[PDB]
């Protein structure tokens, strides 16, 4: 099924590549076997890159979430959870990063990154670099120290990518 055609990204580390993209332009032409959603515990796709991305599925991102919240409750703050990933990718790999700006634990970012690691190849956006609140330079350097498995980032604003390109 899924393809995983990656290209004009920037290289970083050996596991680590960067783009200056719309993420649901990205997952339309790379096809991923895994896009990464920056989510809340209750999987309540209200906004940021959960919002744009239960948009491109049509709000079926949203019903199966909620399906799967009402049945066996929220998400732990570092955990995560594979759902569908509809038309974009093969699955979804909801990830939910601390909310630093409502007080929740920064550590928790590597925990956060760490589910990253059960899959070879992803689509991912920085987590916790939305309206959580979290450094998008530290949620990027935690990504390098964390993820070990290939991670392809899709930062939207042009400033912060140039920004994130020369820290
Ligand atoms: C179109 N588009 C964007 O809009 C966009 N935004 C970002 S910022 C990083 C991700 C982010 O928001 N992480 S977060 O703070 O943990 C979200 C917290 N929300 C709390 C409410 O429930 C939903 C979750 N990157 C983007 N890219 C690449 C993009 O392509």
């Amino acid at each position: 099924g899924p393809v995983n055609s990656f290209s004009g990204y920037l290289k970083l580390t050996d596991n680590v590549y960067i783009k200056n993209a719309d993420i649901v332009e990205e997952a339309k032409k790379v096809k991923p076997t895994v896009v990464v959603n920056a989510a809340n515990v209750y999987l309540k796709h209200g906004g940021g890159v959960a919002g744009a991305l239960n948009k491109a599925t049509n709000n079926a991102m949203q019903v199966e979430s909620d399906d799967y919240i009402a049945t066996n409750g929220p998400l732990k703050v570092g955990g995560s959870c594979v759902l569908s990933g509809h038309n974009l990718a093969k699955h979804c790999l909801h990830v939910v990063g601390p909310n630093v700006n409502k007080g929740e634990d920064i550590q928790l970012l590597k925990s956060a990154y760490e589910n990253f690691n059960q899959h070879e190849v992803l689509l991912a956006p920085l987590l916790s670099a939305g309206i959580f609140g979290a450094d998008p330079i530290h949620s990027l350097r935690v990504c390098v120290d964390t993820v070990r498995t290939n991670v392809y980032l899709a930062v939207f604003d042009k400033n912060l990518y140039d920004k994130l390109v020369s820290s």
